[PDB]
């Protein structure tokens, strides 16, 4: 599923992650957007042998089980699979995890990089919440 921008910002509020540990909900939009592009199905092959995963590419050697990331973690004790799905559920559920495991929002490298720092509240104008 490819969510609109508004679309996603009401699916994520109902499912928490407004201001979660202290991320307000234009961050968690704006990660979205440069992850994933909005695309639940969004996969990418990292260096390492790795994969990230949906809509929030969710890192599969520490938060997920794909069967093929030896050495592997699965903290959010689900398969990486799960994770694509067009309910969001379990990604959110998994970011919660990621989030507050010290590190804030800096696990997510576009957000550092394309979000941190600017007008985040941009991403979530104009919609319905
Ligand atoms: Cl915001
Ligand atoms: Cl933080
Ligand atoms: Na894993």
């Amino acid at each position: 599923k490819v969510f609109g921008r508004c679309e996603l910002a009401a699916a994520m509020k109902r499912h928490g992650l407004d201001n979660y540990r202290g991320y307000s909900l234009g961050n968690w939009v704006c990660a979205a957007k440069f992850e994933s592009n909005f695309n639940t199905q969004a996969t990418n092959r990292n260096t390492d042998g790795s994969t990230d995963y949906g809509i929030l590419q969710i890192n599969s050697r520490w938060w997920c089980n794909d069967g093929r990331t030896p050495g592997s973690r699965n903290l959010c004790n689900i398969p990486c699979s799960a994770l694509l799905s067009s309910d969001i559920t379990a990604s959110v559920n998994c970011a919660k995890k990621i989030v507050s495991d010290g590190n804030g929002m800096n696990a997510w490298v576009a957000w550092r990089n394309r979000c941190k720092g600017t007008d985040v509240q941009a991403w979530i104008r104009g919609c319905r919440l």
